[PDB]
DNA sequence: ATGTATACAT
DNA sequence: ATGTATACAT
């Protein structure tokens, strides 16, 4: 982005997201303005635009704060991505899909099994995630809803709570590796279920799909509790 | 009490009933000169304004009046009960404090008393009120914030409330009669909460949503043009 | 049409 | 510390 507004957009995103601007920082527009050599007036359009994302909170009185996220926000986040997952699901189930969208969407779960090889440990990272994101974006879309996929897409953005957040490629743990065969599994069940018309099971099985990062998470937490912040999407959990 | 606070009241109004319609480009100068403001509060207003989900951003900039159609109050009303039944499957299954338990049955218990003898006889003005006050505290009762967030972000668009297909809006037949059936789904709703029964508490608050839509498909099939008539559907590009 | 800096107000 | 109007820039 070529503005000042646009620059102090990107500029304060990846400083939220990297936990250098941390959760219950109130965000002054006059030391923000200092901050990026710029004047008030690109600073409130930029803090407008990253309380739109969610990033940051408007206080009551007046002025921002950067939105904190503990432990328990991360973990009803992804709750929240689940239920969502699960709604796209049963809708494209109960209202059913066009043949092209049904046809792309099985191409890219079988694309998925040829990242798996003869040994548990035995994963391409870098393949899955590029095809995860395909996939979650094609279930997303898959029952034709502009408003289902807009609110799912919403629920997926925070970097947490995204179908790419607890992925090795991210941060090679061995316990995100194992977890990648079961939700494979589980990305082959979301489609059979919708191609049956299966809505509770298409809904019960992407619900539990994104019950594969509260686990990496709790993992991690009981594991390795300052290896989060080394990870990415979680450097800005005030917890 | 600020320009901006006052032009996100007046748009919104403006927006809610058709004056500003779906694919309306609010220019900064335009907008400002409607408000007899300057371009600064508007651009405030236009923000939160796209946070409610009223407008969208233009990629090129600028922002346009968020567009509505049928399959949009339909879907926004799925994801008011998907949400709903969120939040209380989630209160049943983490627990509930026993005064946030105390003050969301205190509400049930009135709105009980919106009740008469007759299948017609209903209050309601005290239903609407009382009912608002009971999905605020179901949002928030299992005490997560990012939830609450969430269920009243998901019942903010005017049709997507759980207000919105009440007599009070419109005094129809049908929307009189579905209040004593959505009256023992809150009742149940409470139960399954105490009891801990987190699919049955998922189940009936999903169900409760269904309220809306059922009034709204009678409608369509019933009385198609008093739709716009209807208060939160005058809106509507279909 | 919008971006940007700033004076002036509470 | 930010709400607000406005001149001037892009
Ligand atoms: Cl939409
Ligand atoms: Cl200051
Ligand atoms: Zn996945
Ligand atoms: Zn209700």
């Amino acid at each position: 982005a070529a503005t000042h507004g646009g620059r102090a957009v990107i500029e304060l995103r990846e400083k939220i997201l990297s936990g250098e601007l941390p959760g219950g920082m109130r965000l002054f527009e006059v030391s923000t303005a200092e901050l990026l050599d710029i004047s008030r007036t690109p600073v409130r359009e930029a803090l407008s635009r990253l309380t739109e994302e969610g990033l940051l909170n408007r206080l009551p009185g007046g002025g921002f704060v950067v939105r904190r996220f503990g432990f328990a926000d991360v973990v009803d986040a992804i709750e929240v991505r689940g239920v969502m997952e699960g709604t796209a699901a049963r809708l494209a189930a109960e209202r059913g899909v066009s043949k092209v969208a049904l046809e792309e969407i099985d191409a890219t779960v079988q694309q998925l099994d040829l990242c798996f090889g003869d040994r548990v440990d035995d994963v391409d990272f870098d393949g899955y995630a590029a095809l995860n994101r395909i996939f979650h974006h094609q279930l997303a879309a898959l029952c034709g809803s502009e408003m289902i996929r807009r609110e799912v897409e919403r629920a997926s953005s925070l970097p947490f709570a995204s179908p790419s957040a607890f992925l090795p490629d991210k941060a090679n743990i061995g316990a995100f590796r194992r977890s990648l065969r079961g939700a494979q599994e589980q990305h082959k069940a979301i489609v059979a279920a919708i191609v049956a018309r299966e809505g509770a099971r298409a809904e019960a099985v992407a619900r539990e799909h994104s019950r594969t990062a509260r686990t990496n998470l709790e993992y991690m937490i009981r594991e390795a509790p300052e290896l989060i912040a080394q990870v990415p999407g979680l450097a800005l959990i005030s917890d």
